[PDB]
């Protein structure tokens, strides 16, 4: 899975 | 900004 | 899994 | 800006 | 899987 | 800016 | 992966 | 700027 922060 | 671990 | 901050 | 770690 | 950040 | 770590 | 920052 | 670990 992708870990991603915005 | 959020902080994000994975 | 890519790992992507913005 | 979002701190991330995968 | 690519690591980015912006 | 984004900090990020993989 | 590629490491990219901006 | 963004600080990129991969």
């Amino acid at each position: 899975g992708a870990v991603v922060g915005g």
